[PDB]
């Protein structure tokens, strides 16, 4: 835990940094996890696919003494992730090179260590000079937590257990564990593996003891099976966790221990009926999450994600797709605790590169976009298996995904359909015709089907208890290459129109939405079909990058497709999804000028403005709708409600505007023509009896800054964070969202600025400033505690505008 503290770092290269006699004292001290690229300003001379932030070549360093009892023992240094092309040294000796940015790995450093009490030094060189080597923002550095593990020479390896539960019922659960035991002694050894099982409230619920005899140098696999009675099942509403404590015994003495958290749960994908979790037919209400926040970047700070996931959770989301790479262990541990089903991805591309600046097949070749494709042939198996070795015990995981939108990169695929000679239509070619066009294409060095088979084979060597999936952008062809035949569940990417086609032509293959637009028409298609068990919205939260393209130039730093923004504040699209996914009565009120709106009332009924852009084809980014009620007097306005209520009556200033029914609105958006005047809009709604009310009030000028805080007390553990929300209010404390202000925060006491954020995807801002422009009347400040305990006094200004005062105790 504390091994992650007190590292050194410099953004500069020199060969002599690896030598035994080099001292890095004049480098900057840092705590891991660290992403250096968010200490650099957004530069216009950088690339937009990686969010206009540079990389470069940075080094790390870490000093640690050999323990006073390092005799007949092993020492392993474990990294969860380093982005990327990293080289490792210890005490002047080269440990290795690790190309991929997202796989975990480790090094046996036991023989390299200096005698008891003396100083060892580790060095890491990180080459992110290819700073456009991704379609999204990556970060740069040791961006996830590390471990230094000391064990006995008779020990369980790192990731040395695998807990499975093949039979799960409410009376009993069969809980198996495989324990690997490595004998690094010079001669044979005898012992016992004792695995004890502990429930949520620390009561012992099972034990198994098995003898063994392992020869010198070798590894042995010990299978054990127990029966847990009346188990607490892991579910998204009730995420119960057990603890498996495996102990190596010589005589009756504990030589080594590993603790494996696990959860008891059955999962099943039926092709006719949908998906089943503990025998409940539930829809998957998923969202795609990139690994970056905004101000912290790729750095895995658990409290920053906890808040983001808590907001997604309360919006009715029960699943997360880690797009498009392996996630952090700390993030998986969070999904276990909070209750999310997790699809873990391995790769974004296989044998051939995607275009980093554009998308699809790569067009140009230059240095800064050279990605993992250089290493895939030699490294894919190691990376895939390490990911699975690290993550296969987490109960949250329920799908291994081998690829995202891979069809673009192999010649013949797109042209074997009839589309490109596709979003809203089915292939013009028949099943046999597509198959026949595929025979006629020129043979390349690599085949999508053959590589799909190898990856799926490797995946199943490590785990058969979870389905192999993939995100297929062209199902039609992938149904006939052997790519889909490799998978247990075929994920579709933006192919709602292909749901009936899968069910018509390939009915025994479970199929699902794995990347989808955040709209009702996508969800409509899922709930109308029992055989389509859910969808994953692109995206759950806004992410840096995928900009610098035609209509998304500097200074835009994110697309803005996310349900949440770069802060984690709720957007209109989040509320629309909340209305589709939650059960409690819900009403969110928005509006635009009748001119700026997408909708038109002609003779009562509402329709879409452009018939060539109807509600059935709405894409990723939601319209910039207003939540305020501060228009200019008399302006013609279109009010729109997102809601699960069957009846809503609307009231302007107390005068009724009339009841409207959800049955009428084909696009699932309530709509009212209104003539503006000051006062208030109030919506009252009923859902199968149960009532609810919401309202938007006209305000006066900006009078004050309202500061909210999420926690009024945290620990002095160098990791806990404070989230300070700033909001503009009028004289009577009504919230302002129609004018912006440059706000300056002031903080007394010992703290670390993580940064400031407003959630504007269209503009850049300095994260490490104490000043930030508000967006729709609000901003966010993120602080992190440090070593020092004390009190924090937080206030803010905008020149003449003042704020309430907040106090937070750091215990």
């Amino acid at each position: 835990s504390d091994f992650n503290n007190g590292w050194k770092f410099t953004l500069s290269d020199s060969v002599c940094y690896s030598f035994v006699n080099y001292n890095p004292s004049s480098w900057k001290t840092v705590n891991l996890p660290h992403d250096w690229s968010v200490d650099l300003p957004f530069e216009s001379t950088a690339e937009g696919c990686t969010g206009f932030l540079k990389g470069g070549i940075g080094w790390y360093s870490k000093t640690f003494d050999t323990p006073d009892n390092f005799v007949d023992k092993k020492c392993y240094i474990v990294f969860d992730g380093v982005y990327n092309n990293s080289e490792y040294w210890i005490n002047g000796r080269k440990l290795g090179f690790h190309p991929y940015g997202y796989s975990p790995f480790f090094y046996d450093i036991s023989d390299y260590l200096n005698p008891k009490g003396q100083e060892n030094r580790i060095s890491v060189r990180i080459d992110h000079s290819r700073y456009a080597d991704s379609r999204w923002y990556t970060g740069s550095g040791i961006y996830r937590e590390t471990q230094l593990i000391f064990t006995d020479k008779l020990h369980i390896p790192v990731w040395g257990t695998f807990v499975t539960t093949p039979v799960v019922s409410s009376e009993r659960a069969t809980v198996n564990i495989e324990v690997r035991v490595k004998n690094d002694y010079s001669g044979p050894r005898a012992g016992e593996v004792r695995t004890s099982y502990f429930d949520s409230k620390n009561k012992k619920v099972g034990e198994k003891l098995t003898s063994f005899l392992i020869e010198a140098g070798k590894e042995m696999k010990i299978n054990q099976s127990v029966e847990i009675s009346n188990p607490s099942l892991w579910d998204v509403d009730s995420p119960s966790m057990y603890l498996a404590k495996s102990e190596i015994l010589v005589d009756g003495n504990v030589v080594d221990t590993k603790e494996t958290p696990f959860g008891i749960r059955s999962i099943k994908f039926d092709a006719k009926k949908g998906f089943f979790l503990n025998g409940k037919n539930m829809k998957i209400k998923g969202v795609c999450l990139h690994h970056d926040a905004s101000m912290i970047g790729a750095a895995l700070v658990e409290d920053v994600w906890r808040r983001r996931l808590q907001t997604l959770k309360d919006g009715g989301c029960n699943a997360i797709r880690l797009s498009h790479n392996p996630g952090a262990d700390a993030f998986l541990e969070l999904c276990d605790e909070m209750g999310f089903l997790v699809q873990e991805e391995f790769f974004d591309e296989w044998d051939y590169p995607k275009d980093k600046r554009l998308n699809m097949d790569e067009q140009s070749i230059d240095y800064i976009t050279r990605g993992y494709c250089e290493y895939f042939q030699e490294w894919a198996e190691r990376d895939l298996k390490n990911v699975m070795l690290r993550s296969r015990n987490h109960p949250c995981i329920f799908q291994w995904s081998i690829g995202n939108e891979i069809e673009w990169t192999y010649k013949g695929c797109k042209e074997s359909t009839g589309f490109f000679s596709y979003f809203w239509n089915q292939p013009p070619y028949s099943t046999q015709r597509i198959r026949e066009e595929w025979a006629k294409q020129p043979k390349q060095t690599y085949d999508i089907g053959r590589t799909a088979k190898k990856l799926a084979a490797w995946t199943r060597e490590m785990d058969t208890t979870r389905p192999v999936t993939a995100n297929c952008i062209l199902p039609s062809i992938s149904y006939e290459t052997g790519y889909i035949d490799a998978l247990d569940v075929a994920g579709f990417s933006y192919r709602r129109v292909m749901y009936d086609y899968a069910h018509k032509n390939y009915p025994d293959k479970p199929a699902m939405g794995t990347e989808n637009l955040g709209q009702w028409h996508e969800w409509k298609a899922v709930i109308e079909r029992d055989y389509i068990p859910g969808m994953f919205i692109w995206t759950g939260v806004d992410y840096l990058g995928e900009v610098g393209t035609k209509g998304r130039e500097w200074p835009q730093r994110a697309i803005g497709c996310g349900l949440l923004d770069l802060a984690g504040f709720e957007k209109p699209s989040f509320h629309m999804m909340k209305s589709l996914w939650t059960d409690a009565p819900f009403i969110a009120i928005y509006s635009q000028t009748a001119n700026k709106s997408s909708y038109v009332e002609k003779d009562g009924k509402f329709t879409d403005k452009d018939p060539k852009k109807p509600w059935t084809q709405r894409l990723w980014v939601w319209e910039d709708v207003n939540s305020h009620w501060n228009y200019t007097k008399g302006e013609k306005v279109v009010v729109e409600i997102y809601s699960n209520c069957d009846e809503i009556e609307l009231f302007q200033n107390g005068k009724s505007l009339g009841k409207r029914f959800l049955k009428d609105f084909e696009d699932h958006i309530y709509k009212w023509s209104v003539d503006f005047k000051d006062g208030n809009i109030v919506a009252k709604g009923k859902k199968n009896g149960k009532k609810t009310t919401s309202a938007i009030y006209t305000t006066k000028e900006t009078n004050s800054i309202k500061l909210s805080v999420d926690k009024v007390a945290v620990d002095a553990n160098n990791t806990d964070v404070i989230h300070v929300t700033a909001q503009l209010i009028d004289r009577n404390g009504r919230n302002i969202s129609w004018e912006e202000k440059e706000i300056t925060f002031n903080i007394g006491g010992n703290y670390r600025l993580l940064g400031v954020e407003n959630g504007d995807h269209l503009n850049v801002l300095n994260y490490k400033s104490n000043t930030v422009k508000t967006y729709k009347g609000r901003a966010l400040l993120v602080l992190q505690a440090t070593d020092k305990a004390g009190i924090l006094n937080i206030n803010a200004n905008s020149g003449s505008i003042s704020s309430n005062d907040l106090k937070v105790e750091v215990k």
